[PDB]
């Protein structure tokens, strides 16, 4: 399955939509597709890839920084992320972790 990505940059004020394959994390399809991303580590374990879900869900089993209560939150490491639906996303979030 291929599902529809949209990110939301909410400071900029900016929507782009991304097709991304069951199997791509997010950020490299991004990236891909024209749309550079923040990021540092690509591994699951900082906050520079932090984006906010609106819609849809993720797996992200192999992130390791995010506690419980932030990914209840909707919170999503981008780099280590798939998407398993149709996801509405904001990113550059990572000022919102604490
Ligand atoms: S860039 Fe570090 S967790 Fe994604």
């Amino acid at each position: 399955a291929t599902f529809k990505v949209t990110l939301i940059n909410e400071a900029e004020g900016t929507k782009h939509e991304i097709e991304v394959p069951d199997d791509e994390y997010i950020l490299d399809a991004a990236e891909e597709q024209g749309y550079d991303l923040p990021f540092s580590c690509r591994a699951g374990a900082c906050s520079t890839c932090a984006g906010k879900l609106v819609s849809g869900t993720v797996d992200q089993s192999d992130q390791s920084f995010l506690d419980k209560d932030q990914i209840e939150a909707g919170y999503v490491l981008t780099c280590v992320a798939y998407p398993t639906s149709d996801v509405v996303i904001q990113t550059h979030k990572e000022e919102d972790l604490y």
